[PDB]
């Protein structure tokens, strides 16, 4: 006997601003850290960058039309900080903050929660010109004083708020792996800067409890819940050391100002723990938010890794399958293929038994809400003729993960609300167009924009039909 | 690099009260439940009782004598409350209390620190006959007194106190399996005792906050860490259910004063979850521990367990490998044999990488100091020709096991110190006499119960020598 989903559950869909707006340099944007980044040759797939990307900016109105044609009940966006302070910190420009008035207001109009995610990626050029953005502590008080126009000029109408998403991802991808901006490869350096997000995100939530005090607010994390290979002890301490490294190292954080201390040691085993300074952990520890956000995809397996073992792996950006290799930490674990599920053509797992085992530890650790903030599959779509796309597939993934969100409900995990990633197609930071996540195709491709006209997907309807039955009928 | 064993380590060693005493009926002692219990025909291996034990009363200038050739630093051991109150509750008993007095000044007299277990599964039977003991909130203020009276008379003497000795087993035993005292099947009743025995512990901290301001105190928690069998999802789920079942369902109460919330709906839905009066909630989360202790022998590993599945299995008490079958709860978990570690003659796992994962887990779930207060290979033992005991199938587990304690310290785990399981060879209630922990050889078996002499075994002599060199030489 499932619980039924909640009556107020927030059947949602998802975007990223710099991934869906385009008009990135109009009515007045500054330039971004990934304006820069994408345009330097080699860095992301096939030169594809987001001047235009699927022009949203422009297109609003039409996608909100489709959005309130599925019936959505939640729509999850970021706000360009680009666009709101050019230069990061100095004059607000207005025509900025009238486009997320006038999207807030189509929402509105139509019966659509929004979702408003504080920071996805986009830190303005500005800021990294001046004093290295995240890697300097200037970023708190500067993120802080973007946050609090957001909540002064939407807090009225928005209730639902996202503080940084995916911090593991764009801290370890810009300043571990060098995929994003600004292309550092330094441990050391990742970690400073990871722990002074952790104060940003700690201060913004500080200040939303004054300018918004009946909003709910909360971090979205990527979480990828780690198995152990087998009952191997040395697996299992292998997946013990990947648990908290990979994940309780941010989501501690996030829950109870802490970091987990088996990792802590290790670090400063290696001189490379955080510079603390007096007032970090009053701080870390006062902000608790109301929900844990989570982007889930995919779950990871892990075995013993020796102390000369395996490091950088390769990642799959083009969509050719079993392409990706193992990666992990020399001493602690290495990932290696589940042979239990099944991959994606980018060779990430599909699992959805895997996204209420992850449920389930957030709750059993934290006791905290969540609110699933990205689910999704990135494929790609055949547009056959008649305007027809029949993925599927998607809904196959979707259908699976919506179906375990229940049995998580049912065990006792408060699940606010899901939001697929994505409501139309859009750039992938790195694997360009093609690896397609939408509800909505858009009609464009690596090499041209066509006329960017909006499809709707098998999928499509199949999400509408959820969301008329509350998730009765999948 | 190793960390070495901190200064002031406790190596110690550990007995209990009923499996070592005797003198069942001296000196004004009152029945345990285990007096009653023993005494039923097929109840213990071939009727053993601890009417004689390995005469420990008796005898304890000797045993202390031997520990301090040995250089113990600690010897945990359990005070009879029925010596103490025959009755339970009413009169106190001088001459019991005074034996407990005459052996913490020969403990002291040697160097020896006294680790004073309170409770270990031997309620007075008047308390059963009475009101039926644990499952009644009558014994929360009786067990109250008798701790009280034992703070007073020994809180200026002993520093480390534990409350409750495997909840978890004399719970779990008497009132689901029926091989404890009272011998109840009924998981009901289970989980009714098991919340009385959490709010007993818990008004005895208080207690002791106020009578031994200085003093240290936890409980003991039999902890047996799960594992996946393997990363088939099913399988990593069955090993969520089994660690918050078996375990946090205890240590999460102990740490936090909450129950783990898949685990309670679960028992609610079956109409298994115990009664909640006002005030329980908040007298539970007041009694936080300054250390959990832990008493390690093995790891369980689980797979999936359909809901028309395997029950409770065949338990090993006889010696012969191989007969223990698979238990677990349907639709949650079942255990199976870890294919990657050896086993004992009675079946249990050796995996002192287990015990790494263990003191890994309650100190990133808990970040509390950890005494472990029990660890030791029950094996058959041959007296040989010039009082020889040659056990280093013993030695060969304790020292790896200790090796592991090392590394956890390493990682960060703070190990307050290491009781071995057993100082002399003891009773086992439901295994006899021949299955032997000490590293003190007793002079009795199963049929003949001899002259209790003690004899040296060969573990005794390494133990001596890892002692004397603070864990450096293992
Ligand atoms: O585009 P990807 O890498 O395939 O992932 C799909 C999406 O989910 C997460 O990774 C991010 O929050 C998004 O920026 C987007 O990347």
């Amino acid at each position: 006997h499932l619980k039924p989903f909640p009556p107020e559950f927030l059947w949602g869909a998802a975007s990223a601003a710099y991934q869906v707006e385009g008009a990135w340099n109009e009515d007045g944007k500054g330039l971004s850290v990934w304006d820069v980044f994408a345009k330097q040759p080699g860095r992301t797939f096939k030169g594809t960058n987001g001047d235009v990307a699927v022009d949203h900016y422009h297109r609003y109105q039409e996608d909100v039309a489709l959005m309130a044609e599925m019936g959505l009940k939640a729509y999850r966006f970021s706000v360009s900080w680009s666009r709101v302070f050019p230069d990061g910190n100095g004059a607000v420009n207005e025509k900025g903050l009238d486009f997320y008035d006038r999207l807030i207001e189509e929402l509105r109009n139509h019966g659509i929660e929004p979702i408003v995610t504080l920071y996805h990626w986009d830190v303005p050029q500005a800021l990294m010109d001046a004093y290295g953005a995240w890697e300097s502590r200037r970023i708190i008080d500067d993120f802080d004083r973007y946050a609090v126009t957001l909540f002064q000029r939407f807090g009225d109408r928005v209730k639902y708020w996202v503080t940084l998403n995916e911090q593991n991802i764009f801290i370890s991808f810009g300043y571990r792996l060098g995929l994003h901006p600004p292309g550092v490869k330094d441990m050391k350096r990742m970690y400073e800067a990871n722990h002074i997000a952790n104060l940003a995100n700690a201060k913004v939530i500080q200040s939303f409890r004054h300018y918004v005090p009946d909003g709910k607010i909360g971090p979205s994390f990527a979480y990828s819940p780690m198995y152990p290979y087998d009952s191997r002890p040395e697996n299992v301490l292998a997946f013990e050391n990947a648990e908290e490294f990979q994940n309780h190292w941010w989501m501690d954080v996030y829950a109870w100002g802490m970091y987990p201390q088996a990792a802590w040691n290790y670090l400063e085993s290696q001189g490379l723990e955080p510079t603390v300074a007096p007032g970090d952990w009053e701080l870390l520890q006062a902000a608790k938010p109301d929900f844990m956000g989570v982007n889930y995809y995919q779950t990871t397996t892990v075995e013993h890794n020796p102390p000369d073992g395996v490091g950088e792996g390769v990642m799959n950006t083009t969509g050719k399958k079993g392409t990706s290799t193992s990666s992990g930490i020399p001493g602690l674990f290495k990932t290696v293929r589940n042979p239990h599920v099944d991959t994606t053509n980018w060779d990430w797992a599909i699992d959805p038994v895997g996204l209420r085992i992850g449920l389930r530890r957030i709750a059993n650790r934290y006791q905290l809400p969540i609110l699933i903030t990205e689910n999704g599959l990135g494929e790609f779509d055949t547009l056959e003729p008649g305007d027809i796309v029949n993925d599927d597939y998607r809904i196959d993934y979707l259908r699976r993960h919506v179906q375990e969100i229940q049995r998580a409900i049912t065990d006792g995990v408060d699940v606010l609300g899901y939001c697929a990633w994505s409501f139309t197609d859009l750039l992938s930071a790195l694997n360009g167009y093609q690896k397609r996540y939408g509800f909505v195709y858009v009609n464009r491709d690596d090499e041209s924009e066509k006329d960017l006209r909006r499809i709707k997907k098998k999928s499509f309807y199949w999400y509408q039909r959820v969301i008329e039955t509350n998730g009765a009928e999948l």
